């Protein structure tokens, strides 16, 4: 049982970027689920096998990380083309991991059918006729199916939290106590303004010492119909394996999802906190129904209700240590089903 794994648009090597770092991280847990399993992408490497050395009719299984179909500048993406060229080749079925909603299986030779250096490629050599799996991080696949709604060959799909990765990791283990030097604190990119009114809502203009590291910079929020005056710290990208480490110089940490995500996707980010020394601070809008964590000091509505936990949190020591307490808590209760989440995902991926 030999499995393949890529990303569908974008490089892997380290984890200097997310979208390797979720590639590799994946191929990890994969590995320790006692799977043989290799990652196919542009050069040989660390974690890496070369798509040019390795015939991806050799797998029983070819399992396709997320990625949109973009080519920055309009000019060649390699990383698009080598794994779509590298997809189309294979016999079997493929299983699409759905972890960002905004990254649906699509085709690309629609695009480059109409560039200029189309003739650089042939529809045989890019359109994948194989049968797409798509596996869910959302528990609704109406919006997983919704999403894929331009695409033919995409006959099943499946819920699987994706997510869980992290927590599952053998090498896991919970944030220690840190010296605190934030208030609030969240990573990520600007999302191609996805979220800018949450973003606005909850990170500019409260009052806090507040830091936003990550793909976002200040220049981009700039939509009218989101004011604010005051902008969080925007620092840079840091690895996605210092995460949770960033995150507990905090207070408290933010969860906020694409309008999408609601009540739908449990994403990363969310154990990424939950496992930190930072309080997790949840949107409630984001987990109505509070299944994340059940108590209502986890969640907030607004601005000023979020201004308010802190405050409280800043405030009473106990409160603090005691939330953290909870949360990791809480979080091993999901860790003791590692074995259950291994068996679904094989399951997942017809096992
Ligand atoms: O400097 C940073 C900021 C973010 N992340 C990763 O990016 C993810 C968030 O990505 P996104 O902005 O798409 O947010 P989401 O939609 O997942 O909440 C986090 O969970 C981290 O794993 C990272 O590795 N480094």
């Amino acid at each position: 049982m030999k499995i393949a794994i890529i990303n569908m648009g974008n490089n892997v090597i380290n984890f200097k970027t997310v979208p390797s770092s979720e590639t590799i991280y994946l191929f990890k847990v994969i590995s320790e689920m006692g799977l043989n399993v290799d990652i196919i992408s542009l050069k040989n490497g660390v974690y890496t096998k070369s798509f040019d050395e390795v015939d991806v009719n050799d797998y029983d299984r070819l399992i396709v990380v997320n990625s949109s179909i973009n080519f920055f500048g309009g000019k060649p993406n390699l990383a698009i083309l080598s794994a779509q060229k590298f997809m189309a080749k294979y016999k079997s079925k493929i299983y699409y991991l759905f972890t960002d909603i905004r990254l649906p299986f699509s085709q690309s030779w629609p695009n480059v059918k109409n560039r200029p250096w189309a003739y650089l490629y042939t529809e045989e050599e890019l359109l994948i006729k194989s049968p797409i799996k798509v596996i869910s991080q959302g528990i609704n696949l109406d919006i997983a199916k919704a999403a894929h709604k331009k695409v033919d060959n995409v006959i099943e799909f499946e819920y699987f939290p994706i997510e869980q990765y992290k927590i599952h990791m053998n090498d896991f283990q919970l944030s220690k106590p840190t010296k605190k030097t934030l208030d609030v604190i969240y990573g990520g990119s600007f999302r191609s303004g996805q979220r800018e009114s949450k973003m606005v809502e909850f990170l500019f203009d409260t009052g806090l010492n507040i830091e936003f590291f990550g793909n976002a910079r200040e220049k981009q929020f700039k939509n009218p119909k989101y004011p604010w005056t005051k902008a969080p710290v925007f620092t840079g990208k840091i690895p996605m394996n210092m995460v949770s480490e960033k995150n507990s110089q905090a207070i408290a940490a933010l969860i906020i999802g694409d309008k999408n995500y609601n009540d739908n996707f449990i994403t990363l980010r969310v154990w990424e906190t939950m496992a930190s020394d930072a309080v997790m601070l949840i949107d409630e809008e984001f987990d109505t129904k509070h299944r994340i964590i059940n108590d209502a000091r986890f969640y907030v509505n607004n601005r000023a209700e979020l201004i308010d936990r802190v405050n409280e949190l800043k405030h009473s020591d106990v409160l603090r240590k005691e939330m953290l307490s909870i949360q990791h808590d809480i979080l091993n209760k999901t860790r003791a089903k590692k074995a259950e989440w291994q068996d679904a995902f094989k399951k997942a991926i017809d096992l």
